[PDB]
């Protein structure tokens, strides 16, 4: 494993942007956090982050004792936030099998799940291989909410305390035999002012 995926699915593009209003006039938008992927990676146990996501029914230690292992992954993000507009997540998947996806997306705070966000894609043939592209989509309020609040909060440190406690789990399976086919725990800190989005995977090992 030397990316976000397995031998079956693989995470090529993630981005959470917003673009100012005046977009229009000049082109630009703002990356919150970026995954891009147009030697083995480095393992974290999965224990040491039990705790950041709730030992709930359906939770990551669950999901991870069912396995395969060689599917369960972290990010951890560098968050910029220093930058209304649009807001708006962008991802694409690949993989060599024809496949249905549903992915579900579960914002967590403290413990607690907060929203969960389910998509079904279908995949499209482009040279060889099947991408399943969900661009440009609206980002989901609640997250929206959070980074106005977030950058009101007057201090670095302040803002990693409260993302300390803020998790997404990723669970993506084949639509039509149940299978998992990639599960990531991302967690959260902010970048300092002057460094622009930054992000690490991991395995998950035990
Ligand atoms: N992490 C993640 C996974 C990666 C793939 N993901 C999606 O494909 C996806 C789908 N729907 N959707 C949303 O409506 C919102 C977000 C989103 C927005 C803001 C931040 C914020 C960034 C700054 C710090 C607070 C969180 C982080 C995530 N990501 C996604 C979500």
């Amino acid at each position: 494993a030397r990316g976000l995926g397995t031998a079956r699915l693989q995470l090529v593009e993630f981005s959470a942007f917003v673009e100012p209003p005046d977009a229009v006039d000049s082109y630009q938008r703002h990356l919150f956090v970026h995954i891009s992927q147009h030697p083995p990676l480095e393992s974290v146990d999965v224990r040491q982050i039990y705790d950041k996501f709730p030992e709930k029914k359906g939770g990551l230690r669950e999901l991870y004792d069912r396995g395969p292992p060689h599917a369960f992954f972290l990010v951890k993000f560098w968050a910029d936030l220093n930058w209304g507009g649009f807001y708006g997540v962008s991802s694409q998947y690949e993989s060599l099998e024809h496949m249905t996806l549903t992915c579900s997306s579960k914002v967590c705070s403290f413990g607690k799940q907060v929203v969960e966000k389910v998509e079904t894609e279908r995949a499209q043939l482009e040279d060889g291989r099947f991408v399943y592209r969900l661009l440009r989509s609206p980002m989901c309020e609640y997250l929206v909410n959070f980074l106005h609040k977030l950058r009101q909060l007057p201090e670095r440190y302040m803002m990693n305390s409260v993302l300390e406690n803020f998790t997404i789990l990723q669970v993506v399976t084949n639509r039509d035999t149940q299978e998992l086919l990639l599960c990531t725990a991302y967690v959260f800190e902010v970048s300092t002012s002057e460094r622009g989005a930054q992000h690490h995977i991991y395995r998950l090992v035990r």
